[PDB]
């Protein structure tokens, strides 16, 4: 049966809210002040949603919340982009149910560009006809894409991980045909990075300058975005690549 694809339907999180007020005029404090409060929510389910991976609380404790927070926008870039293909078919993003981005949103968050490219991504979906089986794998994946340079505490068993996961990938693809298959979702995997690294500087940005454009920022985000963002984007932790960009 299948044991793996079960495991990840089992866990995958439900439906999360970001409290958005969709009454009141758009603004840019307000639309990233939700995403903040979106991107909490997020972060707590995504590590649940980790550890009751296959194998993954065989990783050192502190490898755990590490790859957890280093892959957590790459993670959340795909899933978004999924939800934005299943219920708009890409017409917008649907960060969620209550905050669902228009042009005009894509606008007011200053985050145009890079929303384009997350809209770029949704579209992927549909132009692969991607399953769902297969979307739960890659992301499943995802979690195991970055790591820092000089490696984990127990990089070993992180790399034995990642290759299994990606065995489970093939395996999914397997149930000529296979290999084209498999070259276009690794491609797909691997353009999720560039993604994530724009909102990593995006982020990273915003924080050091929220006290100009009143956003806040959690208390916990923001502590998250000033130890391990910088590590990404000063090259201490970089992304796993399938194909040489
Ligand atoms: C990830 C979100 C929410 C979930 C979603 O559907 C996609 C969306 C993409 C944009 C993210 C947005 C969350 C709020 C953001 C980014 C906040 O980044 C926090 C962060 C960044 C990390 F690199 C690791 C972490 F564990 C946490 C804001 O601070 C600026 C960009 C925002």
């Amino acid at each position: 049966q299948p044991i793996f694809l079960n495991v990840l339907e089992a866990i995958e999180p439900g439906v999360v809210c970001a409290g958005h007020d969709n009454n009141q005029p758009d603004s840019f404090a307000a639309l990233l002040s939700s995403l903040n409060e979106l991107g909490e929510r997020q972060l707590v389910h995504v590590v649940k949603w980790a550890k009751a991976l296959p194998g993954f609380r065989n990783l050192h404790v502190d490898d755990q919340m590490a790859v957890i927070q280093y892959s957590w926008m790459g993670l959340m870039v795909f899933a978004m982009g999924w939800r934005s293909f299943t219920n708009v078919n890409s017409r917008m993003l649907y960060f969620a149910p209550d905050l669902v981005f228009n042009e005009y949103r894509m606008h007011k968050s200053r985050m145009y560009s890079q929303c384009v490219r997350m809209r770029h991504l949704s579209q992927e979906f549909g132009w692969l006809q991607i399953t769902p089986q297969e979307f739960l794998c890659m992301k499943a994946l995802l979690l195991f894409s970055i790591i820092p340079v000089d490696g984990l505490k127990n990089q070993k068993f992180f790399d034995e991980l990642r290759m299994n996961y990606i065995k489970e990938l093939d395996r999914i693809i397997a149930c000529t045909s296979c290999s084209r298959r498999f070259y276009q979702l690794t491609k797909l995997l691997d353009s999720v990075q560039p993604i994530a690294r724009e909102l990593h500087q995006f982020t990273f940005d915003l924080l050091i300058k929220s006290h100009m454009v009143s956003v806040d920022f959690p208390e916990m985000m923001a502590e998250i975005i000033s130890v391990q963002v910088p590590k990404i984007l000063s090259g201490k932790v970089k992304p796993i690549y399938f194909h040489t960009q």
